[PDB]
Formats: structure tokens, C-alpha cells, sequence
């Protein structure tokens, strides 16, 4: 099966911190689906730099993040490592997120979120939509029963 259910210890701890520091539901299912724990503990960047770098719990890449938020406007690829305070303040984590969005809007943004500057070139690719229906089982999974937004269940996907 490509998808699937499991119980991750401190997982409501952070679902609620997401949905009390600014996240919504749909926030929630985009973090669920970038990491395990809906940490930023995995490696500096996700192991990329300069445009790719990854930060945040939604692991948002540079090139997003420099071009559609505004914490971030107007900012270079060689000022790629300023990404990193995402990675300690969530709430500025979901605002940009949110932001990032808003300026592109859903489509362009999972585009660009899922495949970097090249996604906004072709944003209707199997990857990024098979992407796209994943994160959208994942919200329809949390919707569906209220106890799913503080307890301990994951949701997740194999795209
Ligand atoms: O413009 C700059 C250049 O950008 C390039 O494009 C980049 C882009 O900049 C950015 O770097 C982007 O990064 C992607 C990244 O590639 C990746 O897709 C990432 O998404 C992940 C996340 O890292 C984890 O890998 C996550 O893993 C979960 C699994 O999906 C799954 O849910 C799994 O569940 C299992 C379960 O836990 C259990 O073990 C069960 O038994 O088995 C299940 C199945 O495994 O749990 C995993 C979590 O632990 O998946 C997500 C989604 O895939 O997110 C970012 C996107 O934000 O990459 C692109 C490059 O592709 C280019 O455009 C370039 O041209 C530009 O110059």
C-alpha cells in the first residue's frame, strides 16, 4: 500500500503547537507528509544549499522562500543560509509558508515548493501533482475525526 497510518510519540504536542502558532489544518497536512516527527531536525538544508537549501517543517527551499514571503524579499541565492532561522521559529515558519502561497497562488506554490525555480516552468507534472493528491489525503485524513489534530497519528504518503 502507498499509504498508510502510524503513531509518532510527541506528534500532538506538535500538531498543536503548529495549529496554536498560527497553522491551520492544511498547514498541518503539508508538514505531516515533509517529516515524521513535523520537526526541523533533519540535516542542515536537507543536505542542499543556495536555492535548493530546505528549512522549516514544510522543508520550504530557498528560492521560495527569497522570491514570495515577506520576511525574506528580495533576497539573494548567496544569502541561502538566512533561511536557517525557520528552523527555530515556527511561527515565522507557517507565515511565510502562507505567504509563499498567497503570492503564487496553490498551484504555482506546490510547484515551486515541490520542484524548486524549474517547477514554475511546468507545474502539471505527474510528480508534482501525484504530490499534490498525497498532501490533499493527508488534510481529508485529518478532517475526517477532530482527535486527529492532538493525537499522536501520522498520516503519510509514499509519493
Ligand atoms: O530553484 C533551485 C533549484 O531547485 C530544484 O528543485 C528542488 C527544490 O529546491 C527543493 O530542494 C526540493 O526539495 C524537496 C525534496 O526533494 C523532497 O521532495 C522533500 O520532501 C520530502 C521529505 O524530504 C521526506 O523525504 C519525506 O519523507 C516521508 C515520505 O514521503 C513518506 O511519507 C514516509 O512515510 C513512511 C512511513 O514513515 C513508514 O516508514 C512506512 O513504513 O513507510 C512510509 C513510506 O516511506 O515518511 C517520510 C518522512 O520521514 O517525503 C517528503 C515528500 O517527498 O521536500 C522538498 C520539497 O519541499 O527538491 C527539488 C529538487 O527535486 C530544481 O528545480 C533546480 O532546477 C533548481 O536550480
Amino acid at each position: 500500500a502507498d499509504r498508510g497510518t502510524e503513531t509518532v510519540p510527541g506528534l500532538g504536542q506538535r500538531k498543536q503547537q503548529i495549529l496554536n502558532s498560527g497553522g491551520g489544518v492544511w498547514d498541518l497536512a503539508i508538514a505531516m507528509l515533509e517529516t515524521k516527527n513535523l520537526g526541523t531536525d533533519y540535516v542542515y538544508g536537507d543536505g542542499k544549499t543556495y536555492d535548493s537549501a530546505n528549512f522549516g517543517i514544510f522543508k520550504q527551499n530557498w528560492f521560495m522562500l527569497r522570491t514570495s514571503t515577506s520576511q525574506f524579499k528580495g533576497q539573494t541565492t548567496n544569502q541561502w543560509n538566512n533561511g536557517a532561522v525557520l528552523n527555530s521559529n515556527l511561527q515565522q515558519d507557517i507565515k511565510a509558508r502562507q505567504e509563499s502561497q498567497n503570492y503564487y497562488g496553490p498551484d504555482k506554490w506546490f510547484a515551486g515548493h515541490r520542484n524548486g525555480e524549474s517547477g514554475l516552468s511546468n507545474p502539471y507534472t505527474q510528480d508534482i501533482t501525484n504530490y499534490k493528491d498525497a498532501v490533499n489525503w493527508i488534510h481529508d485524513q485529518l478532517a475526517s475525526d477532530p482527535k486527529y489534530l492532538s493525537d499522536d497519528t501520522r498520516f503519510w504518503v509514499d509519493v
